[PDB]
């Protein structure tokens, strides 16, 4: 009954030890090793995940088990999955399974679940802090509070209060929502797309409204946010055609997933103007090369992927793991929302 | 009967036009200069306003009206009150009027008036987004992706969720309590303190506490905000003692005035770590010098004085200005609310 068991975290070095909580990085491993290794589990966990030669790769021929992570994610291609002769459970310690070849997956009859709502209410926050980082404009001050000097017009000429303005939410499930709720007191107009529509009574709570076809929602909308999961529908979507019908000046913010735009398509567009500010803290791909242009065009507001692993975050997809290993090693189904391949199947919000 | 008027605005140079409606810089001066000019009266406007030998200087003598903005502040000392034989009235564009010397305005009889209301929601929305930013440790994100670094965990280990950290407001006048309003869909523990307490039916609605005694609230606060006028009971209030009476880490957000704090105080404790992160729009003296040393500090979160001047705040401003001049010129009186200093006599929340 004993299985290998193999996790790929972010390396923490001298930042393991600064907080006690501080689940999320290779060296503390999701706080599991102990229980593992008491129950005669072989625990392996380590951060490096590129190519042939890498640590990850030693062990893909003979474990059982992978754990990966949003964060510093390990991509289970086809080859690396057709390679995997014991793999059979591919759990996410966070939201987002999108770096797994979901499709080879359900082909190869692989079980592959996340930690649904585990780190929403996360997203939501940093989500409504872009928004106004954005159309507050606090970029440009900040960076001349470091280099020594003082404009105010320099960063006055276009700030503005997001109070009266139009935001549009792309995707309306549990992040969404809970950006809509947080919003409400700010006195904006909000619009949502969505394939499914949100409950009478949380439109009316909320004061948003649903426009059914994206299109007529585009041109509308001075804030955008990215809230869909990145699916073999939603990757690409935002292209030169797309960005086009968007607002002239629109801010966009993006934690979904960086894939779901067209990455040049964003350069050209924040270039001419036509995007006025772009933030988000995901990229394709996971660690951003030192020469991705992303970090370096007009009015970026960027971070690396930090939203869902904020401390109170990995406790919640610590133990939400943890929980999933416990029912695997006992037979038992998990939730029915944290499978996003299950007998051969794809999930809903995936298809 | 003919009027000398005189503005005192920061320069925009090549920014004046970017915005039609940006009319708190020197080039469109509040938009009263042909309203003004066909009344007969005279309106000389400048950002030169430091030392004996500036164009403000040259004007002090003989000028009727001076027209401020906290953003660029002509400091009226006492001895410059003294040299301006002709001058009746003291407008501050915006919200504040410290940068007075308010004593010597009450001795020689000046009317001292601000536009009450003009800015609150713009700045509850400015502290808002920086207690996110604090929290969520937004800023070394982005220092990363501009330096070409890719580091989760050097963010991760310090981020938090706001969602049930508890968080004090120092003062709940007009944007204490827009503020409240705005953090309530986040699900905190909010507590506030002032010398006067909120209508039950607001502290109802928005779940705040009232704490009579400062001291009793401030060592419970993961996050204090700063939102007192700057008078001489508030200056320096936040020295080396009063800063140890804090948790240890706590964040700090003022944008109030930088005076409430006492500089060395912030910087000392900062460095300590005693407190975990500062961060505001306002300084003392402004504009800041090169060499502030809030700048540098560790954590710091800052941004030149920014927040009561995007252009939605300006438009209304701008208008509060106007509206006192008309009333000025007919002899009528200000909104009640308006005045700072009138016969004499300070307003009740700078006593
Ligand atoms: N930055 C981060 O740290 C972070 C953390 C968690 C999640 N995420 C990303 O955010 C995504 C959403 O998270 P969630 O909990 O809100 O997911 P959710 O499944 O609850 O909501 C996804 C929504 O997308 C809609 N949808 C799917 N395909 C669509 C399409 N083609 N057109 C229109 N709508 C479509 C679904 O109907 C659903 O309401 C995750 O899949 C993940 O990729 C990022
Ligand atoms: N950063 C900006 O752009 C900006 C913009 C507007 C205002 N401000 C600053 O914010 C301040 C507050 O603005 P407002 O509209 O909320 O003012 P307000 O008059 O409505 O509120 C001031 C509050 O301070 C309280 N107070 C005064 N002295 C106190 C003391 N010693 N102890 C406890 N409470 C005390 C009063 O009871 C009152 O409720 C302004 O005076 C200004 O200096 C900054």
């Amino acid at each position: 009954d004993s299985k290998k068991i193999v996790g790929v975290f972010y390396k923490a070095n001298e930042y393991a030890t600064k907080n006690p909580n501080f689940l999320g990085c290779v060296e503390n491993a999701l706080g599991i090793r102990d229980w593992l290794e008491s129950q005669g589990h072989q625990y392996i966990v380590t951060d490096d995940k590129e190519g042939p030669d890498c640590e990850l790769e030693k062990h893909i021929p003979d474990l059982h088990v992978l754990i990966s992570t949003p964060f510093h994610p390990a991509y289970v291609t086809a080859e690396r999955i057709k390679k995997a002769k014991n793999l059979k459970l591919l759990l996410t310690a966070g939201i987002g399974s999108d770096h797994i070849d979901l499709q080879a997956a359900a082909a190869a009859g692989l079980t592959v679940a996340e930690v649904t709502g585990s780190n929403v209410v996360s997203v939501a926050e940093d989500e409504l802090m872009r928004i106004l980082i954005l159309m507050r404009n606090f970029v440009p001050g900040y960076n001349q509070v470091v280099k020594g000097e003082w404009n105010v017009a320099g960063i006055a000429y276009r700030a503005y209060d997001l109070e009266g303005k139009t935001i549009g939410t792309v995707g309306a499930g549990r992040i969404g929502k809970l950006l809509l709720q947080r919003l409400k007191p700010f006195g904006c107009n909000l619009l949502y797309h969505d394939r499914l529509q949100m409950a009478p009574e949380l439109e009316k709570e909320t004061g948003a409204k649903f426009v059914e076809d994206l299109n007529e929602m585009l041109p509308k909308c001075d804030v955008i946010v990215i809230n869909m999961p990145l699916t073999e529908k939603t990757r690409g979507m935002f292209n030169k055609e797309l960005i086009g019908k968007l607002k002239k000046g629109v801010l966009i913010v993006n934690n979904a997933r960086g894939a779901i735009m067209e990455r040049q398509a964003v350069v050209d567009a924040v270039e001419s103007g036509h995007i006025g500010g772009y933030s988000g803290d995901v990229w394709d791909p996971q660690p951003a090369p030192k020469d991705h242009p992303w970090r370096y065009m007009p009015n970026q507001a960027m971070t690396p992927h930090t939203s869902g692993t904020t401390i109170d975050a990995q406790l919640r997809y610590a133990a939400g793991t943890k929980d999933m290993l416990e029912r695997y090693f006992k037979g038992e189904d998990f939730p029915t929302e944290n499978y996003i391949v299950k007998d051969g199947e794809l999930a809903p919000q995936y298809r």
